[PDB]
């Protein structure tokens, strides 16, 4: 049995019920929970704590309660986003191919919003440009259907203003890049702006003079 | 008592040591001697993270330490800024599959659950990752090489969208009743064994040729969910043959006018495709009466 991708409502509250239960008996948390009464798939805390996150902001959004409740991040399919990117950018099969497309052909613009629709970023990357939270959000998963290991990054960079921007970038890891035996913050940096603004190569922070890591992910502010 | 700490040349004997052994063995050793002819030796956990500790150091300093720290290694740390993800590259999955390995071999037990990065973050459930671990044998087999990313959770289509086609062919509902009965006077069933078909093609097929079980439910499985309820697809046998048993698909639903969610999916009001199309047989009824026995949850 498929672990599924979502459940109905009504499954994400028996979950809860049976969450608050073992809570009830055993004065802890449930390492995994069961998605169904009875047993079989299950999810692990962690996975359970990124669903009751989606059913708070769908409710907070939309001001009703969501019909269904996704076990994983809704993402539009792999094979697509890759194909939509050679589509632009032409053909890559490695990290490595692809840092150089961009540093030939894309553009960083700064800008907040953080809305990142593929098909629009796409379109802008080769023309205004785009910021560093839609770069990760659109090259992680174009990287990852390459085969590779991506982690987002956070970490305040030192420029040659000398003052300090937070920042996000890719850390990468198998094939031809890092050996994903290695702790996350030691493998290869893959920065967009580096590609496509300040010129620095595969492997280098866009930012020379220091550089202090914050956290993993991207922050989606509440 | 244990020592806390080596110097740099027992520490690199014990990785010379350590490394024959792999490439003899083809395994990590589960403990470490401080000495080759010693009594006292290092667990492989421990030692493990006492080279992470001393390549950091030598990538810091570009240079090797004095002395290199005995020390167990520390709890996961949790990322709340990261999410389970519905899949992994292959890079990450082997990754996964190396610590699973380890943490069996050292522990000598299969662990609760599996980070997807190694030292903490987000997590599957031992369950989740026995299921990745099937699905990626599966392509293995099917396909003669590994794939290049591997779901935690398999794709299931958009129930915003299933419903709002589903709705143009049957018109408005809002239950599962009442989809049921408009199901039992517009629908129709054919017997064919195309695994899958589910795209448009496949609601023109239901009010015309007909479909199969197998198809049905999937048709039928997200846009109940649509309309609130919780779905398990049930593969069963039904006495039905020549008579000596068929094997079939139908829903388990739960929710609102129908099953208790809180109950066993196999109590759940059996929604049948092949009842309302076919047999004529009610809501809560499978297609055959005889009716045989419970074979697994989900298309095989």
């Amino acid at each position: 049995e498929n672990t599924p991708e979502y459940v109905s409502i009504t499954q994400f509250k028996d979950m809860l019920s049976r969450y608050n239960r073992f809570k009830e008996v055993n004065g802890r948390e449930p390492r995994v929970v069961f998605i169904y009464s009875g047993g079989g798939p299950s999810v692990s805390l962690e996975t359970f704590k990124d669903m009751c996150k989606r059913y708070n902001q769908f409710l907070e959004e939309n001001r009703r309660e969501p019909r269904i409740v996704y076990v994983t991040p809704p993402e539009p399919p792999v094979p697509e986003e890759v194909r939509e990117m050679r589509r632009v950018l032409g053909e890559f099969k490695t990290a490595t191919q692809l840092y150089t497309l961009v540093s030939r052909r894309c553009k960083y613009k700064f800008y907040y919003n953080d809305q990142t629709p593929n098909r629009e970023a796409l379109k802008k990357m080769v023309t205004d440009g785009i910021n560093c939270t839609d770069a990760c959000q659109l090259f992680k998963p174009v990287i990852e259907g390459l085969g590779y290991s991506v982690r987002i990054e956070h970490v305040k960079v030192r420029c040659n203003d000398n003052k300090w921007y937070g920042h996000y970038f890719l850390r990468v890891a198998g094939k031809e890049l890092a050996s994903v035996s290695l702790p996350s913050e030691r493998w290869t940096v893959w920065d967009y702006v580096s590609a496509t603004k300040t010129g620095r190569p595969l492997g280098a922070p866009c930012c020379s003079r220091g550089i202090q890591h914050l956290g993993w992910g991207i922050v989606s502010p509440k």
